[PDB]
C-alpha cells in the first residue's frame, strides 16, 4: 500500500507545475497498474482493459519532467527511451529490445520486479506514418511496439541462452509532442463559419488555444496523422496539457530550487556580486514568454538577452556588491541599476 | 461443427439489436468452412467463396461482430484498415503473428477492414479497390517467416475470408430517389434511415463511387443500421464484459460496493449520440466521470457503497457516498 493517488498529486506538485488535470490522470492508471497486479486476472470481471498513458502537450508544458520526477518518487525502475535512434531488421541503428536490456540494468537483472517496471518513451511523432519516398523509422517499428505493448516474450542475452521477460504486465507512457494536431481537430469541429447578420462572426482566433481544443481529441483524429489505430487502441487514456500561465511561469521562477533566477543568482554570487528580482519584473516576462510560443524552455532567452550588457562589464567593474533589475531594463529603454561599495 | 442456429445464441450474448446479420453470417461462416472441410473431391470443384461487406454507423458495433465471432470460432483473426504502393502485404504477415507463422491455420482465418468508403470517389484512393480485386479472389503473397534463410512461405488468399467495413455516408440521398420517391426540394415532395439500408442494391454503390468489379466479388449484404437507446443501456448490462461491471469488480477486491442507476445510463445514451461515435466514445464519458471519485477513493475510508445519479454525469453534483 506504498502509493497514494492523493499523496503521489501532492508530490508532483513540488517539482512540477500548471498542470492540475494531468496530475489526477497519472495518479488514477499508476494506482490502477499496481491494483491490477496485487491480484493478477483472479476477480470475476474478464477482460479487463489494459491501463496506459497517453501523453499529449506541446513544448516545455512538463511531459519529460513527470517521467523523470515520477521515477525518483517511485520505487521500481524507470526507463526512459527515444524513438528516433529505433530501426527495424536489426539495422545499424538501434534495436526495440535494447530498451528491455537498460531495464535489467536499473533492476540488475530482476525479471520479477522488472515486470512491475514502468517505460516512457520520447519524440513518438517521429515513427507517424508518411507516404512513400525504404522508410524503416515508421510503420515497421511500430508493430514491433504493438506485439511487445500487447504482451509478448522477448529473447534478452543474460548479462551479455536468452531469457523471456512477459510484458502484458509492464506498463507504457507513450508520449511526445504532436504537430498540427490543433489544425486537424479544427476542422472537424469548426464546421464553417456563418456570413450574415445572425451568423456568429468570428474574431481571428477565438479557438487557437491548445486548451478547449485538445479535451476535444479523439481516437480517430490521430489516424490522420499517421499512427496506426491498433495501436492507439491499447491505450485509452490521453493526458491533455494546457500552455504555461503567466502566473504560473512566475512561480517557476521562485519556488523550484533550480529556477533560472536561482542559477544566475550563484553565478554571480561566486563572483563576490549580489544580484536580485523584483516581482515587477517576473510578471513582464510572462507577457513575453506567451508571445514567443515555445513554453519554460524558451524562457532562458528572455533573462539573458537583459543581462547581455550586465554580464559584458561586470568581470571588469569593480566594487559592485549588488545588482537590481528593474521592470524597465525588460521592457527596454533603461538599464539595470547597479550599487557600489 | 456448429450450427446456425448455436452460433447466433453464443453472438447474442456479446451483441444484440442485430437480427439479420446474425444470420447473415451464420450461414456464410457455415457454408465457409465446408468447403474447407470437403473442397474440389466432391463433384462441385473449384467452389467459389463468398466474401461479406458490412454497411453500418460508426460505433455501431461492426468490429466486435468480427472481433467476437473471432474468439468463439478457434481460428486466427486480424483487424485491416483502408488507410494503409500498394501495402497488401502487411495485412498478410500480420496475420501470421497471431497463428505462429502457420500456413494452413491461417489460410482459414478471417480479416476485418475498417474505413472501406473512404476510397471510393491516385495510388492511395480508387487504386486500392483496383489492388484489392485479385487479393479478394486469390493469389500468394511472400511473408519472411520469423523475420529471418532466405526463403519465403506461400499463402493462398483464397481460403481467407474478407470482411469489408465502413460507414456510408449520404447513401441514403442516393437510394431515395431511386427507390422510394424523387424529393426533398418540392413543396408536396416530402422533405430512421435503418429502413431504406434494408432495400440496398448494388447499383446504388456504383453512384456513391465504388467499381462494379469491386461489388461483385462480395455479394453477401449486411444491414447493422442504428443502435437503440435501451441497447445501449442493455450493452453495459447484459454482456459479461460491459464497463459498469468491470468497474463493479474492480472495486469487489477493494472490497467496495458500486451502483449505476437506470436514471444516470440513459444520460450516456445522449451524450454517445451528441458526439455521433457510437459506443467507441463510451469509455470518455464514464471514466471522465469517475475520475474525481477514483482519485479519492482510495484515501477515503469506512466507504462501502457508491452511487452515481444522473446529475453526476454532467458534472454539477458529487457522487453519493455510503459509510
Ligand atoms: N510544469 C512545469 N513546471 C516547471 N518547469 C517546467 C514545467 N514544464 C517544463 N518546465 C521546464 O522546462 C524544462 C523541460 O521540461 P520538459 O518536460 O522537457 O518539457 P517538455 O514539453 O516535456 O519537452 P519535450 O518536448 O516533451 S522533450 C524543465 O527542466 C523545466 O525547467
Ligand atoms: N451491439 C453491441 N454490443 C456490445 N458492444 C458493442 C455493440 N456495438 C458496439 N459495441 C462496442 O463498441 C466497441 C467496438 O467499436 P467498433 O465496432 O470498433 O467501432 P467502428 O465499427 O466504428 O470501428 C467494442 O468495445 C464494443 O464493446
Amino acid at each position: 500500500a506504498l502509493p497514494t493517488p492523493h499523496e503521489i498529486r501532492n508530490h508532483l506538485d513540488d517539482y512540477v507545475i500548471g498542470q492540475e488535470q494531468a496530475k489526477k490522470v497519472l495518479a488514477v492508471a499508476v494506482y490502477n497498474h499496481y491494483k491490477r497486479l496485487r491480484n493478477g486476472d483472479t476477480s470475476n470481471g474478464v477482460e479487463l482493459g489494459k491501463s496506459n498513458i497517453l501523453l499529449i502537450g506541446p513544448t516545455g508544458s512538463g511531459k519529460t519532467l513527470l517521467a523523470e520526477t515520477l521515477a525518483r518518487l517511485l520505487d521500481v525502475p524507470f526507463t526512459m527511451a527515444d524513438a528516433t535512434t529505433l530501426t527495424e531488421a536489426g539495422y545499424v541503428g538501434e534495436d526495440v529490445e535494447n530498451i528491455i536490456q537498460k531495464l535489467l540494468q536499473k533492476s540488475d537483472y530482476d525479471v520479477q520486479k522488472a515486470q512491475r517496471g514502468i517505460v516512457y518513451i520520447d519524440q513518438i511523432d517521429k515513427i507517424s506514418r508518411k507516404s512513400d519516398n525504404r522508410d524503416v523509422s515508421g510503420e515497421g517499428v511500430q508493430q514491433a511496439l504493438l506485439k511487445l505493448i500487447e504482451g509478448t516474450v522477448a529473447a534478452v542475452p543474460p548479462q551479455g541462452e536468452f531469457l523471456q521477460v512477459d510484458t502484458s504486465k509492464i506498463l507504457f507512457i507513450c508520449g511526445g509532442a504532436f504537430a498540427g494536431l490543433d489544425k486537424v481537430i479544427s476542422h472537424r469541429v469548426e464546421t464553417g463559419s456563418g456570413i450574415g447578420f445572425g451568423a456568429t462572426v468570428k474574431a481571428k482566433s477565438d479557438k487557437a488555444s491548445e486548451g478547449e481544443l485538445l479535451a476535444q481529441v479523439e481516437p480517430e483524429d490521430l489516424i490522420k496523422f499517421g499512427l496506426i489505430p491498433e495501436f492507439i487502441g491499447r491505450l485509452p487514456v490521453v493526458a491533455t496539457l494546457n500552455e504555461l500561465s503567466e502566473e504560473a511561469l512566475i512561480q517557476i521562477l521562485k519556488e523550484p530550487k533550480n529556477a533560472l533566477t536561482k542559477q544566475y543568482q550563484a553565478l554571480f554570487n561566486l563572483e563576490g556580486v549580489d544580484l536580485e528580482f523584483r516581482d515587477e519584473a517576473l510578471d513582464a516576462i510572462a507577457k513575453k514568454a506567451m508571445a514567443r510560443k515555445t513554453g519554460a524552455r524558451g524562457l532562458r532567452s528572455i533573462v539573458e538577452a537583459a543581462l547581455l550588457d550586465t554580464m559584458y562589464d561586470l568581470p571588469s567593474m569593480e566594487d559592485v556588491e549588488k545588482v537590481v533589475i528593474d521592470e524597465s531594463v525588460i521592457d527596454g529603454q533603461s538599464e539595470p541599476l547597479l550599487i557600489y561599495g
